[PDB]
């Protein structure tokens, strides 16, 4: 069975009713459509209001249908060339112009506010956030760890960030209840506050595999047989702009390399630090026990001399 | 006595002074009124400023009252047809136009900013968030649990979210002090960070009923006799738009089904995952102890062979 | 010596350099000044640009100084009456109009964005938040507690909120180092998550005075002799508008009543709940030990029969 | 090797692809460039659209190239002087004006929204936040502490804030894996909630050096030999404006003074409190053990009489 979360963050699960937030529907559109909406939205008002001037036919230099348009438009954009102006003969025309120019300001506001979000939406910001292409399991100061690399491709922004991971795996309860996509938080710094990143250079996020880890009894041999997927979420804030952004990826069982290690990316240069973003996804192997974490602990606690 | 929080989130408790944030009063209005405000707001300025042109009567082609309006309007919307223009004979008229066109820009700003929030307000966003219609109590890996289902009806948005629950119940302290609506947080993931949802598909939020649970000594038999209400709060963020949203529901004692279980909603399809949102509210029963959690623990701790 | 934080939230401590955020300086102004800024800001541009038209004197119907203004204004607000229009005789005038109408759009943006925040700033929102006028110390299910009341005067908004309190008191370290306003967090729900309020009706925030409380050894007799001040902070979110708000108050030693209790405010009405906001600040006394919490615990632990 | 984080917050690490968020690229620009962009952006549209009027040559008083501009401009800014107006002879010209005035409103929105953020961006706000120029290590109620001073130079804003610190130091794991910039959170209030500042007056942030501190075995003698750097992050919220801001500094090994103490800044004045911001960075020495924290604890635990 395929994956739940793609490496680019999108899910693989499918769900009229969403008309509750049409605005949200409007921002997620590609520009081509978005403009086309606004093209239409303006015409339909200019059609409607023009057809009320012709119902009112106060008028200067107006003939067939086409003539009322160039006015209704020039009135609403507030152009008013002066070839088509207003008289005071009728009560009706003089008040339409007010409702029109009030309402013309509404449509503009729906548009400006509409545009702001569209340009300001930070999905674009978080596009420079990056997760290592694989995860690794290997030893680190005696303890076996699951590790992935995190980083932002721009220097200038989002240095504050925070990381979290969920393990998605099927489960059957003792009572035989089946949970297809049961999920459990994977400890990556929460209790100590080490999940609050400071993205100077790309970081290796580590999860120490201990008695509480879902990974406690997985050995090297078991891993390939396990059907599990780690979703990895990063939420940070753009320095230049208050707003916050999410970025996610996934690691499926076969993208977890046992007994590897991440290539360093940071190196010294003419008395400076340069991040070699080419070694970003790069790993390498090292002698690493084949045993589960649980069995390592046991072996270790029985060696006390 | 009736409920405190309706299933749609609104409270059932009633509280001039709120004139402190008139802006907030303005957004919570239904459009019909909102536009009517702005209709009025524009007229009253056009009335006031027009009545200052007539006090100043610099003027071109102006007769009775109606004539000053079409100018004051055309000056403030900055139409200026050119049938009614300005001369330099008077000092007063030339400076009014500046205060007017400065002030006309203020009113517009109150309106645009007013509209932005109105369209952007995320009450509409959170309308697709949904809580199961009931809660269930039943066993799960040996431990008795209170469970409700959570989900968002759209795929495209708010996948990050976070859940919390409060129990509302009357209390008398030993000292005899009476607390009508005493509330206590109900553990749904806080300590482990499992209250930070990832809404791929609708989730069963679980509360394990343990020595700290307010539900520790409620048996199946007791439950119906208890007068309690669980308020359930969900706060997440719209992917497409930075802003965050709240959604709430309530479960009153009679909407807690003892010995049931939630129908799975997720199923496989042609090598894919589809959420059958029809089974969303659906539960079913299973053999489940009738005992309180406290008495189960006891019975269990005395069985150690 | 007087208080550090007034009951309305403002501090009593005094601190050119703040020109770093002139925008922030602009919003905190009272409207009278704010408008006066914008009045001036517009004139000074209309003065400058008009004086560049007169340097360029492309022109129609322009005499003395006053004539260039009504154009520069009509060009920048984009009125353009058509009594003063443009010719193509000069290269200079034709390009000024572009820089002008580009720059005129900048000033407007500084103003609209300036206004938005001014109206949207939520200091006004949090004005309906309210703290009890006093705090009380008295017993509650065996444990001695410090309690203050919290609430929002509007029904319609900010039901989610969160509370925190700091105790400000002078300190000398063993090493004799003097800390005038040393502050310590006062536990009001943090560890259990009970500091995450749900403001249905006004709540009694409680702090259980235990071995970790700064209040552990204060008896009834000691209290008046103590020189301490509790600052109380409330941060919630306006339902109708995403943004968050702070509200603070203070309790100084003499506003802590020992052996009292808050009048209930909530009562039943024709099968409903009504909050009697008149009893909001109201307390009353009850028989309450005079002893410190520490000495109560001792007396209690020695009574085990 | 030099420092990772400058005292003003900027990093010393270097990283086309950033075209993903051009908007963010646009705000981080200095005004000179920003305006120049908008100058250009407007001209290029006025060039393009003017060249479509000349392709359409509906026209009044239009000669060479220069004449179409003053129209295309007056149409898009919606000036329309009335010397160059529209006729109904052609179908094409009448519809261009609509696409033009729709599209003219788009460019404006990109600009206004562009300006808002630029003025509202809070990098400017956080410029008044300040960190002591050094850190100190010395004793405090028996426990050895690392201390730095924090404060905001304005009274009127950002009183709520929150502090966090990371220690950056090289590491080699037992397995010989090398971590150049390994970082660990430094405890400054997280567990007790004392990292949630209330910036009445500048505060001394303290980190008690205990068995969990990275500083546990550093003695006075060792310190100078250590190659370590403390990054210090402050995130608070501007009262007058909802938005939040980050401010950072760094302390490198030689800016940690052993056996010093911060000069008090707060003093009493005519029955008031005044902060003498001149003594802000000022420290002074006091008799302080030369031993590491670890060795002090030992010596202390062996003295129990
Ligand atoms: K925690
Ligand atoms: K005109
Ligand atoms: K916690
Ligand atoms: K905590
Ligand atoms: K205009
Ligand atoms: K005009
Ligand atoms: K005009
Ligand atoms: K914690």
């Amino acid at each position: 069975i395929q994956r739940y979360v793609r490496k680019d963050g999108k899910c693989n699960v499918h769900h009229y009713r969403y008309l509750t937030d049409i605005f949200t529907t409007l921002v997620d559109l590609k520009w081509r459509f978005n403009l086309l909406i606004f093209v239409m939205v303006y015409t339909v008002t200019w059609l409607f209001f023009g057809m009320i001037w012709w119902l009112i036919a106060c008028v200067t230099n107006l003939n067939g249908f086409v003539s009322a348009f160039l006015f209704s438009i020039e009135t609403e954009t507030t152009i008013g060339y002066g070839y088509r102006v207003i008289t005071d003969k009728c009560p009706e025309g003089i008040i339409l112009l007010l409702i029109q120019s009030v309402l013309g300001s509404i449509v503009n506001a729906f548009m400006v506010g509409c545009m702001f979000v569209k340009i300001s939406q930070p999905k674009k910001a978080a596009e420079t956030l990056v997760f290592s292409t694989h995860a690794v399991i290997s030893m680190r100061d005696g303890k076996l760890c699951l590790m992935f690399r995190v980083g932002d491709l721009r220097n200038s922004h989002i240095v504050e960030a925070s990381i979290r991971a969920k393990l998605i795996k099927s489960k059957q309860t003792s009572e035989g209840e089946f949970i297809p996509l049961n999920q459990t938080d994977i400890n990556v710094g929460y209790y100590t506050g080490d999940d609050r990143l400071f993205l100077v250079s790309p970081l290796i996020i580590s999860h120490e595999i201990n008695q509480q880890s879902p990974f406690w009894e997985i050995s090297k041999a078991q891993l390939p047989k396990e059907e599990l997927e780690i979703v990895v979420i990063l939420e940070g804030m753009v320095e230049a702009t208050g707003m916050t952004c999410q970025a996610r990826s996934s690691y499926i069982t076969s993208e977890i390399l046992w007994g590897y290690r991440f290539t360093p990316v940071l190196t010294l240069e003419d008395g400076f630090y340069e991040v070699d973003y080419n070694s970003f996804h790069e790993t390498y192997e090292t002698s690493t026990p084949s045993l589960s974490a649980k069995e390592l602990a046991e072996l270790a606690n029985r060696a006390e001399s």
